[PDB]
């Protein structure tokens, strides 16, 4: 139907025309005495890859510190030593695509040495451009999310499209082909509570760009500015965003509960036609 | 915005604008050894009925054995004795308005003078059409749901539509006004599980009625159909139903389960613009 192409991942194929596909998000617990690759540390994230396998993902999202909700000051040394042993152990116990949850080129670079398929970078490639190179170098897709350093916008979605596009010319520049590209709404980023729900109501235009979008709401801060919920409280409004999202077209959803949002995302396919 | 008028509920008045309006489904759990109206039945009730209200519902629907889901063949007179008593504790001790389910002329009245204040008809006037006239003669709204004795369709929704209307000519023939109507596509009714995903699919054409819309797809088959989940697991599924049915501009969800429900249906219309 409305891909022609399926998304090629290595040993693993996504197919983006049957069902959404759920991204489960996994975040590093870390060690308080080691830099990474303890036993507690990487068996923990292990045993949350193969629950959320269980509970219905198709694609495990592994996140060191300098990445989201953290954000860290930490170098590409002290970062890699926390990712690598968890992609490595996660890819060979998990039989999931993993993507690397980055903006930093070198990052990515082994994160894919070491078993990632998929680099996903919050600053669709213009924190550091030659995560760009790395993606074309290796022939993976890769994620790119809108973000910016303000929230000044002229109007909000068509500034959306064009900071998008540029990410695109970037990626593409480098050798990134069209299939490998998705597109992310950097939802929960750069934008005013009032401009998260602005983008979600009109999400369905990131679709004439004619790549695969990728839904990323899960628990953020806009969904407790509308419930007045805490973190832990917003299964309900995550929900109504992936429907919503899955509604307007999307072909991922970036989610931290797995289980209900499959369970939610399945409803919504089977009604859409999807 | 789209609706010029408010829902006149006697005392209470709701708005079509604002928000969803959440309607919780409160059935009679009938003691075995009375025809109606002992402590222990009505207690249990009137504590639903409260527990929904604390949980954001907006309207108390009341349903006897009669009605939905059991379809017990019960006479008005012993149906009377069971309802009577649960409208008139709940409409005394919670403030809300209610709806009494039911297609039957004579319950409808009664419940009315009980002290309900909405008339629900899953048969949409066309069972016992004299259920039109006591909506008109106490100038209630009546909801008119889709139904049939038959799943032979030649176009689905093109007869649904014509089906509904059926049932509107039937309650304006009888005198009542078009502001005291309301429709509702009978999702799990007279359809297979394919039809109501169909029906989902292409609600938002019951909007050119003119009429506000009233969807009930809680806990139902077709969602146990595409979930393969029993009754119980089926707020996923309920949740995925309610967003779209809003999406597509619904003004009530009818629901079991009003604390997950009315968060999502909160979460929706933020997004909306609702
Ligand atoms: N299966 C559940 N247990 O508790 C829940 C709270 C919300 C939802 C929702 F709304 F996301 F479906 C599901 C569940």
């Amino acid at each position: 139907m409305k891909w022609d192409y399926d998304l090629r991942c290595g040993e693993y194929t996504l197919n983006l025309n049957e069902k959404t596909l759920i991204m489960g998000i996994l975040n590093v617990t870390p060690d308080s005495f080691s830099d990474g690759g303890s036993y507690n540390e990487v068996d923990a994230a292990v045993r949350h890859a193969k629950e959320m396998r269980d509970e219905g993902a198709h694609i495990i999202d592994i996140g060191g510190e300098s990445t989201r909700p953290g954000f860290a000051k930490v170098s590409v040394e002290e970062e890699i030593k926390r990712v690598v042993p968890m992609i490595q152990a996660v890819s060979k116990e998990v039989k999931l695509p993993i993507s690397i949850d980055t903006y930093k080129a070198e990052v990515a670079k082994q994160a894919i040495e070491a078993g990632a398929h998929i680099i996903n970078d919050i600053w669709g490639a213009k924190a550091e451009p030659k995560i760009a190179e790395v993606a074309a170098h290796y022939d993976v897709p890769i994620i790119l999310m809108h973000n910016r350093d303000n929230m000044n916008y002229r109007n909000l979605m068509a500034d959306m499209i064009a900071d998008l596009y540029d990410s695109i010319k970037i990626a593409k520049d480098a050798g990134v082909r069209d299939e490998n590209i998705i597109l992310d709404p950097g939802i929960g980023f750069a934008k005013t509570p009032e401009q998260n729900l602005e983008a979600m109501r009109n999400l369905e235009q990131l679709n004439v760009l004619g790549y695969p979008v990728l839904l990323g709401t899960s628990r953020k801060s806009f969904i407790g500015h509308v419930l007045d919920l805490p973190v832990e409280e917003r299964l309900e409004g995550t929900g109504a965003t992936v429907c919503l999202g899955i509604e307007k077209g999307c072909e991922f959803v970036r989610v931290h509960d797995v289980k209900e949002m499959s369970r939610m995302a399945k409803m919504m396919d089977a009604m859409i036609g999807k």
